[PDB]
């Protein structure tokens, strides 16, 4: 039963009430932006039309009075940068999440949906004296960990290893309305909580990539 | 040649003239709904604008008369519930079609596009004295029949068997404007008529899932 | 570094600034057409509304004068036809590009994204006396060349061979604003220039099929 309501809330986010595009589709991202602009303009046009109706009605009244009178006298946000792996591009991809106001505050979130694996790493740099993997390293590491899975197909492992030594494909940026700290916590919830993870990392690829974004925006509340 | 016109009519349905969303994409379903609302509002705004133009013109005329006058004196529907299999989610999915006005009138339609198999079962309950598989059973049965295909890859069969003992992923509901009896007949046409079936169960996955819905709405008329 | 700007310009085309639909999705093609119509109508409605505001304001002024007056006296384009292979439909597809004003001027462009292969052939007929593969042949040939790739999976080769002897699935027509000669040159640039090709034939399938169209519209300028 518990499963029922989980599915229901998840489904409600990625249906209406959230304009989430597939992170691997810059085209769907454009389309979602275009629908939003159209909605916003249409609201504005409704306002203008009603303004014009009111001005018109007021002039009708004034016209009546002028008739009568004459008649008498007649007589910033965290940026989520998206990269697909050069192999199995639809299933293997990486987020680079950047804090808007710290030079070196960011984290990595890597996904292999073929084996349903997610890896998080903090990339922040912090100096301490009483008074830190690079992005590339995190990328390379991620392919090693994924190729480790016993669940990984022999052929899968081979493409993971080739992606590891190749350049990823940048697909652009998402910007949602939450803090660095919140998205960071969401990302870690995604990796640490096994239940949430099993609910997010499943179903048709297109839907699951949107659900991933929903999980980034809400964490466990993606099933609230 | 006959093939040509078939392709043409099929293509015409899933192009314009039918707002069919991919059943496995709640996001595309939302988008199609949003485009419809925008179209509907835009028609209404066109009407309001023209109303305002007419009222304005009428006031122009009235203003003329007032000028002249003063101048003289100057001197329900079946619900299609959609579930993806937990494995091969993009290719293996199930419809539960529910009659709007009978407590226990529904049917199952299961699809495996990897092997291009479709299975129909009536789930209705009818008592008879002169005066019936459950949904779960139909689900379990479906994976058995599919794993039977000689055409099924060894690995395919294994995931079918795992899906059989796992919980499917609900992706929501479609509601089209036809009767239970008609959609039911369409579903059976889909399974019984080999020609229609070969025309519906092919091509890129996204397109084929939309064509499936078109077939549910029109049956053989999907190629008329 | 050079890679960076390439990715950036590519991404800019298939983001905004170009309404490119996935060639394998007649549904997305319809949707893109619908968004365009809505945008076009909304611009027109904005114009009508402002016209009405101006007419209204002018009538307000006129009304004032009538009040005052009364008060005193008080005392063609190349067509790109799209066909998916009957097997591996999402990855194996063919363009038939037809000149608008020559009976027998067209070319073939075949793609297998599984092995990232593109094949171009001129299908034009030209008679010469001082004073030519068919479409089918080009189709059949294409599957032979693709099944030749050493990179091709054994199973891949088998489906290529079956597609070769079967009928492709027509998915419709795209029409972009360029000449036959230009698109023809673009198509050949795509096949001859190894760099462009490596930049176009990669990433998630949906994105890569859109990038292919972008390459057809711009050639090397797709990375300018």
């Amino acid at each position: 039963y518990g499963e029922s309501v989980k599915q229901a809330v998840i489904l409600n986010v990625v249906g209406g009430g959230d304009s989430i595009a597939d992170p691997l589709s810059p085209g769907e991202n454009d389309m979602v932006h275009r629908l939003k602009r159209l909605e916003d303009e249409q609201k504005g046009e409704i306002i203008r039309t009603k303004h014009n109706a009111q001005v018109i009605a007021k002039f009708g009244r004034d016209l009546e009075d002028v008739y009568k009178f004459a008649s008498r006298e007649h007589k910033q946000t965290p940026s989520i940068h998206i990269y697909a792996a050069p192999w199995d591009s639809d299933s293997v991809f990486i987020f680079h999440v950047i804090s808007p106001h710290h030079l070196n505050e960011s984290f990595f979130l890597g996904f292999d949906l073929e084996i349903e694996y997610v890896h998080y790493e903090d990339l922040a740099q912090h100096w301490h004296s009483l008074g830190g993997r690079t992005f590339r390293e995190a990328y390379r590491e991620f392919f090693n960990l994924a190729s480790r899975s016993t669940m990984a197909s022999d052929i899968h492992k081979k493409r993971l290893q080739r992606s590891r030594m190749s350049h990823p494909i940048y697909l652009g940026v998402h910007n949602y309305e939450l803090s660095y700290i919140a998205i960071k916590s969401n990302a870690m919830q995604l990796v640490t909580d096994e239940d949430l993870q099993k609910h997010v990392l499943r179903g048709p690829l297109h839907f699951q990539r949107r659900v991933i974004m929903a999980a980034l925006k809400y964490g466990v509340k993606v099933m609230s």
